[PDB]
């Protein structure tokens, strides 16, 4: 009798290693409790100011399509335990299995509807990317890797945060990239980046930040982020995808509008991804 959310480190053995959270690398775990052959397997991030904000944001959180708070352990650092999202990455996945359109646009639609109820909650997200969206067994997409997610406080539009390290740039609104101001709406910008390498079923080749640097035409170094927000401000964008129709483009370059406030809401999102999917079903 204890609480389930306590994780003991002596029935944890660890399976292999997953891959590389932001602020932290993931692993998976058999815990076995009870001893009984079989346990369950989980994830579990090793982390170190808000070196702790992951597991304060993502226990707060229940929704299907948002990765499941199961624990903690401690036995200086922290694991957070989280569901074992067993197919991994858009980014791994996409590129080598086949996947029609329609498949692609209820993905989009469901990371639609975790966004609308993360933001509900008051949270942002500002690491969304295919790399950190995840398949179950049913293909459902649950939203990983709040590693950079933040509380937006109350009566405040955006969250100023400098990263002093790493930041996906290349996922990013100009209002992020020039006056470190992450509102809401630049949760829906990312969206729209990671709706295009969908599409692009997460070819390396056609990847946005391999696109940016082309439409740069200046090779990568210091001056880049600057020239990448001179590039959006003058309403450049990532080119429609091969085979990906203009309605659908239409919607990232609307999720693409470079002032924050002419964006759509995740909620207005839902039911124009729902009627576009079908008609492509
Ligand atoms: C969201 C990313 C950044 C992290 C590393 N991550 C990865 C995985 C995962 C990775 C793989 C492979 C294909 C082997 O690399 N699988 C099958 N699953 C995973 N599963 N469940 C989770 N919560 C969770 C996760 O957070």
């Amino acid at each position: 009798a204890s609480d389930p959310t306590v994780f003991h480190k002596r029935y944890l053995k660890k399976i292999r290693d997953l891959g590389e959270g932001h602020f932290g690398k993931v692993s998976l775990y058999c815990y076995d409790p009870t001893n009984d052959g079989t346990g369950e397997m989980v994830a579990v991030k090793a982390l170190k100011s808000g070196w702790k904000q992951e597991i304060d944001i993502l226990r707060t959180l229940y929704h299907e399509h948002i990765i499941k708070y199961k624990g903690c352990c401690e036995d200086k650092s922290l694991q957070l335990v989280m569901e074992y999202v067993p197919l991994g990455s858009l980014r791994d996945y996409l590129p080598r299995h086949s996947i029609g359109l329609a498949q692609l646009l209820l993905f989009a639609q469901q990371i639609c509807e975790g966004m609308a109820y993360l933001h509900s909650q008051h949270y942002i997200h500002r690491n969304l990317a295919a790399r950190n969206v995840l398949l179950d067994n049913d293909r459902l997409v649950k939203i990983g890797d709040f590693g950079l997610a933040k509380a937006v406080p109350e009566g405040h539009e955006y969250y100023r945060v400098r990263e002093d390290g790493d930041s996906p740039v290349f996922w990013y609104a100009p209002e992020c990239l020039k006056e470190y101001k992450f509102y809401y709406a630049s949760d829906v910008w990312s969206f729209g980046v990671t709706l295009y390498e969908l599409l692009t079923h997460c070819d390396s080749s056609q990847s946005p930040p391999t696109k940016f640097l082309e439409l740069i035409g200046i090779a990568q170094g210091q001056m880049t982020v600057l020239r990448l927000t001179e590039l959006l401000e003058r309403g450049e964008r990532l080119p429609r995808p091969d085979k990906c129709p203009c309605e659908v483009y239409h919607l990232m370059k609307n999720c693409w509008e470079t002032e924050a406030s002419f964006r759509p809401t995740f909620e207005n999102l839902i039911p124009i991804l729902k009627t576009v999917h079908e008609k492509y079903h």
